[PDB]
């Protein structure tokens, strides 16, 4: 029954703000919000397995796949403000590769929950070499962060990059200038 | 002012509810910052315009339009409670009295900050600066993005909005209107 | 509500009269997929306008033009079921009520997920719209890149269709539609 | 080679299971214009590269580096037989013999007018290539966004795919690929 | 119906008049390449506008304008024999019927394929346009870059030539070409 | 030296071939202005290096490499006589001399005024310079569209080619050729 | 013997804010700003006649004539902070024109002076009018202001347009919007 | 015409005013480069406008305005005798007479290679123009940077300066001028 | 903390001093103002780096680079007293602690409000960074234009300053420190 | 200096030899503003380097590399007296002393107000820098457009040359080399 709890907690910080739950612009908010934030936290009740389904398929090269500019949103677990951006995937196959939207669908799964952008990189990273299991795997983040940007500092032209390197990325010095080239 | 205390009491058990432990590391100090936060993105509310202009009215130097343009802003949607950003255009003929520039971008944070609905903050920061200047006409443009719209939902990815209001001659004189829409061009 | 059972059928014999191979390990699960795709693709025949909307339906804050821009759209032509896809610009003057941003989106979304021609699309977004508000008028503009036109036929790689429909005082009104307009440029 | 009437049947159904009017004047002709269009969109299992290179090879002019970047490919997925589409660039080091410059374009074709994935499509434009000409490398990237990624599923609108394929110096000399691929940006 | 055979004589002279090797291993199948390429450049001469546009006219949707922009095209100026090319961009309002995009595409290399003045281009499209939907009006832009003008004498480099043809409600409605030409910015 | 009046010949016999009215106004004196143009775009076959270069050969004031970029260039395919054109970059390292310019655009417009292959054009553009300075090291890069590829045939629209020329230390030297295409990006 | 006052000043200015006037990098500096302010405030002290010395020629046609993007740089007179940008001359000849070069000596004279972005456009405006008494005159002025960037609101995406029209600029509508369309 | 000898003296004893040395190796031949260069850059003093168009008149297809944009042009201001330079965009509305395009070049390098005023070019432009065919109206819009400003004296380096002259409907019809101005942005 | 009215009174005087009216109404609390803001353009050394970070330091989630990009700030330079502007760049590999991003900017700001020279800023701000997290590396690149050479003096434009400072791994390691310049491009 | 009454003389005489009326009222004034004019562009012989630097040499605050880029420059080449200007990037790692930036432009105005050739005004002012800061090196970049390429002569208008000189670790060290060239890029 979380959803009712979250939507009476959500009426009451309406109050304590100074706001009137009463109002019309604001007669379903407690309830928008709850499943709001249902959605947006699904990422912590999803299954890997799951969420890759059958689209693992041989592969049909050995050059590295590229997967870039992958929108994401998430929240940070500091202050629960959005952060957003792109997510940027470089893999080198060892017999199996991944169907394409199963790339977002596991960039969802560890965005839609409370987090730092460092470790948004390495979950994604670490999921795709689980699924996979790759000769190696390259993930960057790319975020503009709204605690950052509407409140505290409040600097505007801000943008953080963070990444995770697995296997041959990270031990191969020209394989991880050649995915971060693409990038360019 | 603001219950700091209930606020983060609220926000600990938020986080409780949505599956979270607020006993970790990384969100044991959590309920403090969201409560202090809440309470600037919400200071809007107790702001006075009189405060808010302070001694920044001066003499007029001419009959001509001034646009202030570019004033970046960040608000909350009363809607769902995630923020929609962007930037708001100002337009105004004076009539005898100008703002301080920088006055300009302290009212659109004062209505800004606060629950709202693109179309009303407008109208507002229209109104605001018609009661402290008292100018021919003003105009105002407000264009963002809604992350209601992107992080969830229907989760558009191109779409920005834009509402408006025009007060004086902005409202009633089309040349002025138009020349006032073309400087944002 | 569509038969899956009976599109992946027609699927699976579409992969073999082209001169596939349906036991490919490429193939075994795409007539299951290609079903699923088009009953997506085609749920807009099944969507119900007041469903879309949900009472998201407040108050006119102001009178100004409200103009929502850059709504992405994904649909099928009718006339050789290839995806033609770009943005949806809309804008109206409210008379009373004001939508909720994302149902413009979700609205959208509902006349797109179908087969279409361009010109019907624009026609059929400003009326739901003209509808569910009964504002003082409404404009849409629809630009969009057709693949039966690139990857078939004259294969041309440049060009975008633009079309629209002006509803109420976005027809009548000459100076509000080139504002309309101007916005989107 | 393919049976239009199969194709125009399955079609003329395939309309009627998604819940249209093929009755309908917009629909009328659309069985027969989709048949013809499929069959278009697989020619390329049908094409013989001896005929595609039409004898179009001459005598090499130097040993260096060879470009052809932005040859534009259309393509279909075989998992949900959804267009991909994008740019295809490819690079050579002759050995004696180099390729007219808009057979590559037909390579490209030949091989993107077929149900592929693009990792696969890489592979063999460069291996058609190695087998035309015997370049001493062969360098092929190929970069395309995939409508079943963006108007169904994820929906996910900025992503964009890269890979390729490398033979010959391209795969053993570092410089080379590197060279080949600064080219690019 | 073009003399291939008189053509790849005239060509093996005119690689011998310029001073030349026709027995060159590169230019032995040239007279026949260019004999052919001639044959496709003028082959808008050798169609009938009935069969271009084929059946593909269906009834209107609405009554709002239809742009359809960016249609690269490719001619030869008849007063050097050089090509010329660009855009072309076109603008109507039907009158119960409207024609497929495509179509726009085919009726625009169908005067472009031969040998041509860009004035002539414009009036040309749109009078077939009209007579084909015979539309409330027609509006064509055509806009090109021309090699006899940078490639040889003069030499000029930045410039491009902007020619146009407006009939019915475009050439009457001064409100309706303007928001015609709007929508080429 | 060309025979003008053969030329004439050719291409009023050529206008007739294509179906085409040679009395017609404006082509009376097209096969006149085709007769000087093509005398015009083959011109480099007639010229000398060393008056190309006349006496505008200087001491190096450092041993630092120099990159003359962006010197456009139109030329023709010897394969269908139909133009091509981009830019042409040279970059080299003096020994002892360098020289003008200017120079560099006339060798270029020497080579590029006959009928070509990109690959040629490169190669003879880079020794003509070798030949002139006698420097450490060449190197030249050509990028161009060909009009044959998009005018014609494949019709690809999106593609450009590169090839280029080594010689000396932009040969020999790694570090030195990388800094060279550095500079061009 | 102003410089040597206002180094005096710049000195016990560098004191009061908690610096050392001893340091190295602060030796020469009470010099520097003193004539670094006799500079940016020597519009004050320029007379118009001699800035547009003898470059009035007889109007060639009876056109506008539009001088853009002249640079300028000006102190705000509210918090001696810099406001810069462009100014945008239109005008429409009665006999005759000014030098090019003029114009920005014109915009020089004004700019550098302790200013208010809506006074710097009239001042401008009625400078052009009366040195070259032309059927109507236009001034566009578009301004980025650091009292506004580096201190209090700290917004950093705004910018300002002022403006003035004399003669046929502000009694011809269409000839102002012919002068405004230039500018896009 | 120009006396080369005179200007060479001139030129070498201006090298030793302004204090350099005529026998450096760098200045050798420069006397006699100057000469030459100021011949050409005044060459348009000599040109007669029957010889510049040489004919290049043909019948009007349409009576739709023809424009000509981006032609680059690069002049001397008569103040200082350093280079001004920018773009020249044409229009105009036929009357029974077009002009060849390349001739438009041809006649803005008649009057740009003389010591000018850039109020005075656009004048000579238009007028030009208008003679030569007779038109219903001419629009000439000069675009440019002066060197004079920029690299000597105030030093501005963002400005440019616009000015034009309109003939004819350019200057009766005020849709006219705007429809030609509309075009160049 | 700072002497406000011994700031009130020396900013009086300089008004007099530069020849202005401190009487007018313009400027009557100019003092006041400009006191108030050199409290703030100087705050920084006022400041200390542990209140700064706060309880803003968390562990480390990897081993990879952190970089922080486009920090803004706005400093004041020593040597005139002129704002210098622009964007600062962090890079760090973490050693067991990584720093809450905002308070990245926070350091900027400590170190960018007093009297700077662009070379001394980047050390510092890479100092601080070094002993907040004590990281086996950081980088810090700031890129600034500078008034006082826009504003006065040698009056330059275009001009924009880079400066570093790296530490740790990022200065032994040239691969570490290419690899964080490469992000910033 | 300079004798501006001779130059005066040779500039009136200069008019009077191309054809023009040294008693226009647009020339009246121009021999005596040429000579002023060339007295300013010949500026650079006169002036000492230790005057233009006058001891703002300050302690170097770091060990990394400088970069001072987009220092606009304006010169005249020795071989036709004719403009060409562009930007000068500069890097340099200090030991011991660091520049006050605007004297990097001060140094580049002292060398470009001369006769030059782009080659020498590298290497000059690396030269220059590296005689005042005895640095651990100097690297120095211009990149120019030269007019007596583009309004004269070859008359191409897209190429711009780039040229530099490098000293100390920036020619002995590849690694500190690249790094400021990306820093360009
Ligand atoms: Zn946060
Ligand atoms: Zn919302
Ligand atoms: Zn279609
Ligand atoms: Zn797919
Ligand atoms: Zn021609
Ligand atoms: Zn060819
Ligand atoms: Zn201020
Ligand atoms: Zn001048
Ligand atoms: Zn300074
Ligand atoms: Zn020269």
């Amino acid at each position: 029954v979380d959803l009712e709890r979250l939507q009476a907690l959500a009426a009451e910080w309406l109050q304590v703000i100074g706001e009137d739950p009463g109002r019309e612009g604001l007669l379903k908010t407690p309830e928008r919000v709850a499943k709001a934030w249902a959605f947006l936290t699904r990422g912590y009740r999803q299954r890997l397995e799951e969420v890759v389904g059958g689209a693992v398929f041989p592969a049909e090269g050995s050059e590295m796949v590229v997967v870039k500019g992958v929108e994401f949103y998430s929240m940070c677990e500091h202050h629960l403000l959005p952060f957003f951006g792109k997510v940027h995937i470089g893999y080198i196959p060892d017999g199996k590769i991944l169907g394409l939207s199963k790339f977002a669908r596991i960039v969802d799964m560890f965005a839609r929950r409370l987090q730092v952008q460092e470790r948004l990189a390495v979950q994604i990273a670490e999921a795709i070499q689980e699924v996979l299991e790759p000769q190696g795997v390259g993930v960057v983040v790319e975020g503009v962060h709204l605690c950052m940007m509407m409140r505290g500092v409040e600097k505007q032209h801000s943008r953080t990059v963070t990444s995770a390197m697995l296997g041959v990325f990270r031990e191969n010095q020209k394989t991880r200038e050649e995915f971060l080239s693409h990038l360019r």
